[PDB]
């Protein structure tokens, strides 16, 4: 069976941890301690093709994992992820690109870039912005909410055809 090994990475606060649990659990967390980072694991269908994700939910700490390490070495794409209503945490995605760009000492790593909590009204960063972030990327761009659960299923498995194509 085929499995996808995704990390998710941004600034705190943007709902890393909502997202990964709302797409493994099924249920939107209230909190989630914001130094946790741990991996999840589900075995989906995505496209008619039953699969096994693997999944870093990062935290940004300071001790070693090995496991992190693993992670950013053999990970094979990465959700980017910002809040629609912190424009600091947008400003903060090129940082996050950036980084991942030399862990694989490549321009052309998977990847999307992930505007979250768009069920909010008050939004700071609009479509067009983080369109337009992307399209010079050259990645996609998907809206989240983990609130409704509103794109997230879509925003991984996104990600996961972004590896298909990069796989052939
Ligand atoms: N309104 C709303 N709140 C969210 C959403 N995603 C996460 N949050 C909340 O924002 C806070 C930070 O989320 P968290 O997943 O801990 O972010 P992380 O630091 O990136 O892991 C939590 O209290 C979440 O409940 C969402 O889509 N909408
Ligand atoms: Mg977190």
């Amino acid at each position: 069976m085929t499995e996808y090994k995704l990390v998710v990475v941004g600034a705190v606060g943007v709902g890393k941890s909502a997202l990964t649990i709302q797409l493994i659990q099924n249920h939107f967390v209230d909190e989630y301690d914001p130094t946790i980072e741990d991996s999840y694991r589900k075995q989906v269908v995505i496209d008619g093709e039953t699969c096994l994700l693997d999944i870093l939910d990062t935290a940004g700490q300071e001790e070693y994992s090995a496991m992190r390490d693993q992670y950013m070495r053999t990970g094979e794409g990465f959700l980017c992820v910002f809040a629609i209503n912190n424009t600091k945490s947008f400003e903060d995605i090129h940082h996050y690109r950036e980084q991942i760009k030399r862990v694989k000492d490549s321009e052309d790593v998977p990847m999307v870039l992930v505007g979250n909590k768009c069920d909010l009204p008050s939004r700071t960063v609009d479509t067009k912005q983080a369109q337009d972030l992307a399209r010079s990327y050259g990645i996609p761009f998907i809206e989240t909410s983990a609130k409704t659960r509103q794109g997230v299923d879509d925003a991984f498995y996104t990600l996961v055809r972004e590896i298909r194509k990069h796989k052939e």
